[PDB]
């Protein structure tokens, strides 16, 4: 029935909406673990939010508990500090601090505390009986670390990697004085690791770059519909996180917030989310204006990556609204 | 219960303040509210005021009341990032339950017709008993009323409980052109502030940063609303505070405080804090200290009762309990 999945995320709002999608769809996904990286959040906050959401869901829908580990990966280029604070706010949301759920997390916290994110990813994959799908909604540093340490012994156990990252035929979202805006943030955080992943042979990769994520901006109308399901803990949770993003486009002309990681996780639940196109992907790692950019390379026999195209937005929007009703 | 009118500018503490005043029907009869385009975008701030009112009306004995948008304009606008918080609340699921949004949609046309400043003037003056004005945004609207009606307006005011200024502590307006002595609410419109604090015949209770600095919004307390998720107001208040606990780390010590909430608590119950009389003047000049509240030696200068040593635990318990109103 369900396939094994590990969520490799960096604790922002869409990372958590992504978590809820994967966790709530028990018929399609068997969530066997998660790791949080100190990228688009402060790892301690992301770690606790991951734990709190898991416990809330364990008590309300019998979701099997799984290991959560903090990655030791460090940044090449850190995310803006303002974005990394979001996990802190979520750690304090009343919906994630219900006594029975917080009590459970407190009971299993010390154990998960002992895990090192990167080694955990490698063990969950390599020790799994069946192959494992890795959903990467943060930087690629952990998959790369596993690839460098274990090579084929690791990749051969990977069903596929579904990745939120990049921008192939559309501009990126990294706008700084020294960049040209063609790079996307997850790749930009650790270019070298991304390149390692995208160049790895014997590894299936599904890539959700901005080309596809640009079709799902977070808008008020849709977000307010979660207000129709306040009887469900996950709807209060998902709607709240989304409600915290509807201002972005207004704050930075058009450079709004999108359901990046959410759309990516949705594909893991049901590939009908989008079709794909094979593309040889390389990553600019030098200190150039487009550092972090994902570009097609025509190097001989370069491994292919399946780039998502023309996502089924309506299907995705209905999936999220109904998944937020699992409990 | 005494008649109260909330004069706010739509930020997170403004809304918690609103909940505090509205939920305590035993001490406060909330007869109206106005929102100013200051620390929010008036449309979002107006709409959230409406959404909160209807949520409460439909779940507890809270009479509906008029809500108006102020025509006041800024001298020095708030930071855009801060003004977006009302847009965020506007889309929160707890404020978008069908039954409450339907009510709001139904009474909206009546309220979106009121002019905030005139509404404040009419509510105060035509009231049978005297009215207490809780000001949690700039002082533009009370000044407008003073300018237009003078004594006819002030004589009907029980007292103005104002969240604003900094007297013996550093302010919180940190900009390239400022020296940090000014507090945001006064800074937004110095001249209106000057008018109110220099008004003879008007009683003023001032909650300056001197007292609000004892109430930073911190994680441990915020998480306690998690023990009350069966009450809509706890989900609402806890969610708003949860969106503030980050400021201290982001702004190196310059965190978020329960500024307007503390001010409002005192209206509910004065045991919240004692007061010291102080001649409060305001700097309106385009200097590095524009918007500063300073003691003046001028003879016959009207006194203002500045809050001192607030009862923190008392205030904190009041909010948690009030948050269980529904
Ligand atoms: O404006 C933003 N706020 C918070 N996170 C992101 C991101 C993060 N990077 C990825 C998309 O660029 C996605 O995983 C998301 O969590 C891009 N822009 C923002
Ligand atoms: O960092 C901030 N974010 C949002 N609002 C405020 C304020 C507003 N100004 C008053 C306190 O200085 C109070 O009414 C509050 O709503 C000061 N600092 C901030
Ligand atoms: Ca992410
Ligand atoms: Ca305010
Ligand atoms: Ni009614």
């Amino acid at each position: 029935s369900a396939k094994n999945v590990v969520l490799d995320h960096d604790g922002n709002l869409d990372d958590f909406v992504a978590m809820v999608l994967l966790a709530s769809n028990t018929e399609k996904v068997r969530l066997i673990g998660a790791l949080c990286t100190d990228a688009d959040c402060f790892v301690e906050n992301g770690f606790n939010v991951t734990g709190k959401i898991m416990c809330l869901m364990h008590n309300n829908m019998n979701l099997p508990l799984f290991p959560i580990g903090k990655s030791a990966a460090t940044a090449v280029n850190p995310f803006p500090k303002e974005w990394r604070c979001l996990a802190k706010n979520m750690d304090d949301m009343p919906i994630l601090n219900i006594p029975e759920n917080v009590e459970l997390w407190d009971k299993i916290k010390a154990e998960n505390e002992k895990y090192e994110g990167q080694q955990l990813l490698a063990d969950l994959v390599m020790n799994s009986e069946e192959k494992v799908t890795i959903c990467v909604t943060g930087p690629l540093s952990n998959v790369a670390w596993c690839i460098d340490k274990y090579g084929e012994k690791f990749t051969s156990k990977v069903e596929e990697c579904v990745i939120m990252g990049g921008a192939v035929d559309v501009r990126g979202n990294v706008f700084l004085p020294s960049t040209d805006g063609t790079a996307e943030w997850n790749i930009y955080w650790d270019p070298a690791s991304a390149k390692t992943v995208f160049g790895c042979p014997g590894l299936r990769r599904i890539m959700f770059s901005l080309d596809s994520t640009n079709t799902v901006p977070v808008r008020s109308p849709y977000v307010q519909r979660f207000g129709e399901q306040t009887n469900f803990l996950l709807s209060i949770l998902v709607g709240t996180m989304w409600a915290m993003c509807t201002h972005c486009e207004l704050l930075r002309d058009g450079d709004g917030y999108y359901a990046w990681d959410a759309l990516t996780a949705a594909y893991v639940v049901d590939q009908k989310v989008a079709n794909v196109d094979p593309v040889p992907i390389d990553v600019v790692v030098d200190k150039q204006p487009n550092e972090g950019a994902t570009v097609r390379t025509d190097a001989e026999n370069y491994p292919l990556t399946f780039v998502a195209r023309n996502p089924e937005a309506e299907f995705f929007l209905d999936m999220l609204l109904r998944s937020a009703r699992a409990c």
